[PDB]
């Protein structure tokens, strides 16, 4: 029965610190950034995720300033962040108490092509689906994610809840200002980042997300490349040689292969609207590329909107259409598409 009492700072509202129990700590993640525990809290019994970073006292934490403005379904919340002593002798340790959920797309995807099997369509549709919800929300703040990958995306397999939750790559863009081409995850980093590219969109992360729909499709990654130029060869052998137009859209500042037919790529009997929608995320041109409410808009989705849709389990679908005002505000006529009629 050991309880940790941590004082913590409210994620979103006054800055008014406030004791914080838990117990139960358990390790649930870890990597470069630091770790990410799982434990219960005293009072409400619900289970929180703890990512605890290294950190300096002068300089102000990127993603904690991130994380504390963002509210929406599918981002998990920050409900708390708190200073502690760690590994080290004399470092503070920022601590970001988080919303837990049980699984990741990769886990799912992994187990899945464990058994031989693609995953069923409607959690594809689902899944993919809520990635450009949350997407869409995030870049209307001017913020890129900047890290879309199995990994990062967070799923409740019983109620098909999708949450993005790893902002440790996560930054405002501001046209003008340079940003590092080496970001991302390889597999899903977009072109223009493996041609160097330091004035870069938010359309970086709908490259990445349609990397995680293929993938989800094809049961592998698609395009599994070494370091360096090779991640661009993996591309090519799919999309085929970019053109000096599409080099010079990715990056103002070879190989000539022919591109492969998008239904050769995918299996027999992929649907036709899952690979039409994989084409215009996977597109060399970042301009060429849809916005993520656009993507959640195309006809694939369809289903979504049908009134008459469950999940496989038997329950109703999370909420899929409660689109706030801020949501709407990157492009309202899409609202008509998105809310459909039963849900207005
Ligand atoms: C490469 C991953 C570890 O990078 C990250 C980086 N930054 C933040 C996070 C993060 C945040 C909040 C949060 C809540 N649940 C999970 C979670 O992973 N649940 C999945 C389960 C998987 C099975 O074992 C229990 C945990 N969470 C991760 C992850």
């Amino acid at each position: 029965s050991k309880v940790t009492t941590v004082v913590a700072t409210p994620g979103q509202g006054p800055d008014r610190p406030q004791e914080v129990s838990y117990t139960d700590t358990k390790v649930i993640g870890n990597g470069s950034f630091g770790v990410v525990y799982q434990a219960k809290l005293c009072d409400s019994g619900e289970l929180v995720a703890i990512k605890k970073v290294l950190q300096d006292k002068r300089f102000k934490n990127r993603e904690l300033q991130i994380m504390r403005k963002l509210d929406h379904c599918n981002i998990v919340r920050l409900r708390y962040f708190f200073y502690s002593s760690g590994e080290k002798k004399d470092e503070v340790y920022l601590n970001l108490v988080l919303d837990y959920v049980p699984e990741t797309v990769y886990r799912v995807a992994r187990h899945y092509s464990r058994a031989k099997q693609t995953l069923p369509v409607i959690y594809v549709k689902l899944y993919m689906y809520q990635l450009f919800r949350s997407l869409a929300y995030i870049h209307s703040f001017g913020i890129c994610h900047r890290d879309i990958k199995p990994q990062n995306l967070l799923l409740d397999p019983d109620t098909a809840v999708l949450k993005l939750c790893d902002f440790g790559s996560a930054k405002q863009l501001v046209r003008g200002e340079p940003n590092v081409s080496y970001i991302c995850s390889r597999y899903y980093r977009a072109p223009e980042l493996i041609f160097g590219a330091t004035d870069y969109t938010s359309s970086i992360d709908v490259w990445s997300a349609g990397c995680v729909l293929a993938e989800l499709l094809l049961g592998q990654p698609i395009f599994p490349g070494d370091s360096g130029v090779d991640q661009l060869v993996e591309i090519i052998k799919v999309l085929g040689t970019p053109t000096r137009e599409q080099i010079r859209e990715m990056n103002p500042n070879f190989p000539q292969i022919k591109a492969h037919p998008w239904t050769k790529v995918f299996r027999p009997r992929t649907p036709p609207e899952a690979i039409a929608l994989c084409s215009r995320l996977l597109e060399y041109t970042p301009t060429a590329r849809l916005t993520p409410l656009e993507a959640c808009a195309h006809s694939f989705f369809d289903e979504l909107r049908d009134p008459n849709v469950k999940l496989p389990n038997g329950r109703d679908t999370p909420a899929l259409f409660n689109f706030t005002t801020q949501e709407l505000s990157s492009n309202p006529p899409l609202a008509t598409i998105l809310i459909p009629p039963h849900a207005r």
